[PDB]
Order: structure tokens, then C-alpha cells, then sequence
């Protein structure tokens, strides 16, 4: 019925900025932005629950990767009910998954001793099953990756210039990239989903400025879907 | 159809007992026992959870009130197929529920700055969207109380032995002590779910050996399950 596809690529890679290209090209096509607003002001002034974890990820890593998912997968559950409903050939474009969140982020964290045994077992047990409970729901069609260097997507962090990644170094990016070079370009990453193994994904090189690229990735993105 | 009863008390008040006398009294009666031994060897060795939130609360409480509910719903959850969907009087007995570990638990921790303002905000808006979703199939047909001093219960957790309990001091059971006289006694805690101001609640006073009041006890709990 509803194709969904999700949108993965390392911080500033260039996510927003592509999905902003969206909705334009189809009424039928609907999109589901990452709460990074929502992250830096925790709210039910507030928490700034993102500069908190990059200040000290020792500390805070766990509680973030669990409010991150949680936001995460309701912005998507919001979105099963919608416009779509109704429209002919309804594509819903997820930024992120539930599975970059773990299998990227999470993963990272975990490995760097920013969250240890027990954070990381009390994690992957609640993801476990929140996506037991929200299972075919939230289920993909498609990947389309926006592969860039993290040379490349350093320099977009300066660009975009949220004042929490300022401080993100080189070392954390390119930790990012191998796992999602890993996971869906070689696809040598193995997930407790074993549906991911077979889903198709368009990979996207977003290194060069997004105007004179935009019009070759558009026709990439309807080819793409129309094979779904 | 199926009656839903939880039992409330203070730390070492006396639940587990009362809990496994529960099953003997009618075939139709089932139990879900909090599962604090999963907690204290956390499991997809381990961490013991119980023991890092006890020596480091500031450090650890979120986690701990994360996992805890968690384990709870989900033990609560899995107790709605059972025997009981074939019993001609069912009734579920919970032992503590989600609401004491909010209106109790956490938000004692959040008052005494074992959780922070991001943390206790992150908690409150997972907590109001987990029960969202599991609502109706959880709410509660009647509370049953037990009411020990925290004089006594200092003293049961001694009798007991739990190595992470052992530490505890009266200040805190103390404090724990006033929240549930508030909620189940005077009935002057407000919280986010307004058919709880309603729920019958039956009140026993468990200061003296179970031995003597076990019969007694057991006339009250019939009777009181009789007028619901
Ligand atoms: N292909 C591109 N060419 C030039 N700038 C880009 C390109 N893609 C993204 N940007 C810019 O880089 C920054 C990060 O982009 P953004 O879309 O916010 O990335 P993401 O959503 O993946 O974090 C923004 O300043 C955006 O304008
Ligand atoms: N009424 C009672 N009289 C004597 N001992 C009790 C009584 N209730 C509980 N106990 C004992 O006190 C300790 C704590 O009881 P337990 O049932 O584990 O409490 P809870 O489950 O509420 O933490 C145990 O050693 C138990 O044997
Ligand atoms: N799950 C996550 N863990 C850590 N960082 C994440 C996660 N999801 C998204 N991000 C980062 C946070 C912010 O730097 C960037 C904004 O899109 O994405
Ligand atoms: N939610 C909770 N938070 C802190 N302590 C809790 C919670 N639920 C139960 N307990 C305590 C932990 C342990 O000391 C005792 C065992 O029944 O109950
Ligand atoms: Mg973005
Ligand atoms: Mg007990």
C-alpha cells in the first residue's frame, strides 16, 4: 500500500537538504523529518539533551539514544495517518530508521565505551521490542543512501552551523561512514531483522553542490521507486 | 471480563508474601510478580542495575526507572494470555504497577535530585506514551495497600538480605512512606489518569506476623474482590 523508504547518511551529509526536494515532485509523497529541534529542548526552557550527550557522552549517551528512537518512531507513526490515506500511489520518505539509530548510532556509542554492558543490553532490549509491538508497521521498502566523505561532511557542519556539532571531530564522522558503508553499500552489517538483507537501496553520491546535481538524483529517485 | 488488581507497599512491607498465598485461595487467581531479580543481572554475568541506581542514584536512576516499568508492562502484559482466558471468575493480581513506579519511585528520585530536570521530562513523556498505547488493557479494577511503617519495613529488608536493599536507610523508605499514605490513604495525589481517583482501594495494615493476620486478611481480600 504505503511504500516507505528511509533516508540514512552520516550528520550533514545532506538529509534535510534532500528532502526538502521532496514533496515537490509528487502530491502523493509525504516525508517524515529527524526531531533534532525537538533534542536540543526537551519538552513533554528545557533540556538541551543533544549538547548534553556531545559534552559528555559517557554520561548522557543512553538517555539520548532512548529519547532520540522514542521521537523517532512516533514523528513516523504520526505519519500513517495523513493525507496518504488517500492518495493514489502514497511514498512516505523517513528520515533515519529505527535502524540507524541502533545499528549506527548506538552501535558507535557502545563500541567507544560511551555507554557500557549494562546501558547497552537495557537498549537493545527495549529497542528489541518496541519494534516487536510497531513491527511490519514501520517496515521498509527501500533505503536511499546519501554517501558523502566525512571529510565532506564536516565541512557541512560548519556550513549548517548548529552550535551542538560544532565540536563533533573528524574521528566520530568517519567512525559513522565505515558503518554506513558497511551496512549499505558492502552490506556486511548484520541486524537482528533479517528483512534488511534483502531491502533495495539507492546509493547517492552527494559530495558535489547540491544544484547542479539535483535534477541526474531526481530522475535516480523516480527510476528507483518505480521498481519497488 | 478479567479483574485487574494491584498491590501496593513500601519496600520489604511484606508483597511477595502476601502475593504467594494468592494462587491457593481460587484456581481463577493469577499473579505478576515485579521482577526484581531480573534487575539485579540485567539480561536481553551481567549489570545489576539495583545495585548501580542504590550506589550511584544521580547517576543511575533514569536507567534503573527505564528498565524497571519496562519489565513491569511487559511481565503485565504477558499475563493477559494465560489460564485465565478460560477461568469462570479471572482475576490478575499485579504486584506495584506503572503508576507507582512514576507517582512513587521516580518521582521521589526526581525530588531528590537523583534525576534532573531533562531526565525526569524525557521519563514523564515515555511513561505517558507507553501507557497511550497499552492503556485500557492495563487499567486497574482495585488497589490492595499494605501498610507498614517504614520502621517496619527497615526491619524486613534486614530479614530478607537482599545484598542491593541492604544500604537503604529509613529516610528514604520514609520518604516512600508518605507517597503511597498520600496516593492510597488520604487520596490526595493527583495524576495524569483521572479513573484512578476513582479505583476502590482496600487497605491493610501488615505491621504485625503475617502468621496471626493471614486469616483475616484473606476475609478482606473475598470480600473486598466480591464488591467490584
Ligand atoms: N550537496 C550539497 N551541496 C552544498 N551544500 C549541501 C549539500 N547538501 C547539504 N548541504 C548543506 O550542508 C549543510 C548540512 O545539510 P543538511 O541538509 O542539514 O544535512 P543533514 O540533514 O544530512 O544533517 C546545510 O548547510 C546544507 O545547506
Ligand atoms: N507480616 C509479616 N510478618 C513477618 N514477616 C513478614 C511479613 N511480611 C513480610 N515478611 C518478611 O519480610 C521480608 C520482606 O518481605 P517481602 O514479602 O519480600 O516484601 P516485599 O515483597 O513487599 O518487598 C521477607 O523476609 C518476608 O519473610
Ligand atoms: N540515535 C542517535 N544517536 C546519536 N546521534 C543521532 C542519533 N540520531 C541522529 N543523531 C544525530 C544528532 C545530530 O547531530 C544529528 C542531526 O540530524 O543527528
Ligand atoms: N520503579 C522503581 N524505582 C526504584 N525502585 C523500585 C522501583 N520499582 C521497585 N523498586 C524497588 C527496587 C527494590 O528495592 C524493591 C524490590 O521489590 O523495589
Ligand atoms: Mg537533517
Ligand atoms: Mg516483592
Amino acid at each position: 500500500r504505503i511504500k516507505k523508504i528511509s533516508i540514512e547518511g552520516n550528520i550533514a551529509a545532506g538529509k534535510s537538504t534532500f528532502v526538502n526536494i521532496l514533496k515537490q515532485l509528487s502530491e502523493d509523497w509525504e516525508v517524515v523529518p529527524e526531531p533534532v529541534a525537538r533534542w536540543s529542548n526537551v519538552q513533554s526552557n528545557g533540556g538541551n539533551v543533544l549538547q548534553m550527550m556531545y559534552e559528555k557522552p559517557e554520561r548522557w549517551s543512553f538517555t539520548f539514544q532512548t529519547y532520540a528512537c522514542l521521537s523517532r518512531i512516533r514523528a513516523q507513526l504520526a505519519s500513517l495517518n495523513g493525507k496518504l490515506k488517500d492518495a493514489e500511489k502514497p511514498v512516505l520518505f523517513f528520515e533515519r530508521s529505527v535502524y540507524s539509530d541502533r545499528y549506527i548510532f548506538a552501535s558507535n556509542l557502545y563500541e567507544s565505551e560511551s555507554m557500557n554492558e549494562t546501558e547497552w543490553t537495557i537498549y537493545q532490549d527495549w529497542h528489541d521490542w518496541m519494534n516487536n509491538q510497531f513491527g511490519q508497521s514501520l517496515e521498509l521498502d527501500g533505503i536511499i543512501y546519501l554517501q558523502a566523505t566525512p571529510e565532506t561532511c564536516l565541512h557541512r557542519i560548519y556550513l549548517r552551523g548548529r552550535n551542538e556539532e560544532q565540536g563533533i571531530p573528524l574521528e566520530y564522522l568517519e567512525k559513522l561512514h565505515y558503518k554506513h558503508e558497511s551496512w549499505l553499500l558492502h552490506r556486511t552489517l548484520k541486524t537482528n531483522f533479517d528483512y534488511l538483507q534483502e531491502v533495495p537501496i539507492l546509493t547517492l553520491d552527494v559530495n558535489e553542490d547540491f544544484k547542479d546535481k539535483y535534477e541526474s538524483l531526481v530522475e535516480k529517485v523516480k527510476e528507483f521507486l518505480s521498481t519497488l
